[PDB]
């Protein structure tokens, strides 16, 4: 099977937000609205905002999953490459095979789907801190797009789903990801290509 990537705000007006980090050579994570694409360095913090129009119920959760963007690869599970799955860079919670981790959340849960074998990471959806209008999840991507025997230069999408306590769909959004050494340069390059 293949998970849906259809944008769905749902009853709560769910959608993502991204910071404006620019494209300096030193940047470690940067988002392109024109491309709907996040560019980031390996294992570096990727802040993703969650926005809602109204408060979802207690027990609501937020799941992240990667899929290949190209249809001919969509049924293949996105996982870490044969090198990175063995580099013992565990945080104590994420299985070493999982591409996407959540940083600094002890209530993160990692799922190996018993039927599809796909990986995902899920956290509780809770209200913003006083003074804030949204919540932010910090994700890490644990292989380069180029990793041989893993993503192997194939683009991926991250799908973020807002779910009820049973795992039923409440909302969905998504963005492409490139994990690379120089996110700023690559964003500038791909934006120029799009323009041309
Ligand atoms: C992102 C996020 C987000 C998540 C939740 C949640 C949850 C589930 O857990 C619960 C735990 C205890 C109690 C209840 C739920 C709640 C709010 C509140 N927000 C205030 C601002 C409001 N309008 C501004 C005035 C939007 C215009 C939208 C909702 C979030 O913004
Ligand atoms: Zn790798």
């Amino acid at each position: 099977s293949v998970p849906s990537q259809k944008t769905y705000q749902g009853s709560y007006g769910f959608r993502l937000g991204f910071l404006h980090s620019g494209t300096a050579k030193s940047v470690t994570c940067t988002y392109s609205p024109a491309l709907n694409k996040l560019f980031c360095q390996l294992a570096k913090t990727c802040p993703v905002q969650l926005w809602v129009d109204s408060t979802p119920p207690p027990g609501t959760r937020v799941r992240a999953m990667a899929i290949y963007k190209q249809s001919q690869h969509m049924t293949e599970v996105v996982r870490r490459c044969p090198h990175h799955e063995r580099c013992s860079d565990s945080d104590g919670l994420a299985p070493p095979q999982h591409l996407i981790r959540v940083e600094g959340n002890l209530r993160a849960e990692y799922l190996d789907d018993r039927n599809t074998f796909r990986h995902s990471v899920v956290v509780p959806c809770e209200p913003p801190e006083v003074g804030s209008d949204c919540t932010t999840i910090h994700y890490n991507y644990m292989c380069y797009s180029s990793c041989m025997g893993g993503m192997n230069r194939r683009p991926i999408l991250t799908i973020i789903t807002l779910e009820d306590s049973s795992g039923n769909l409440l909302g969905r959004d998504s963005f492409e990801v490139r994990v690379c050494a120089c996110p700023g340069r690559d964003r500038r390059t791909e934006e120029e290509n799009l323009r041309k």
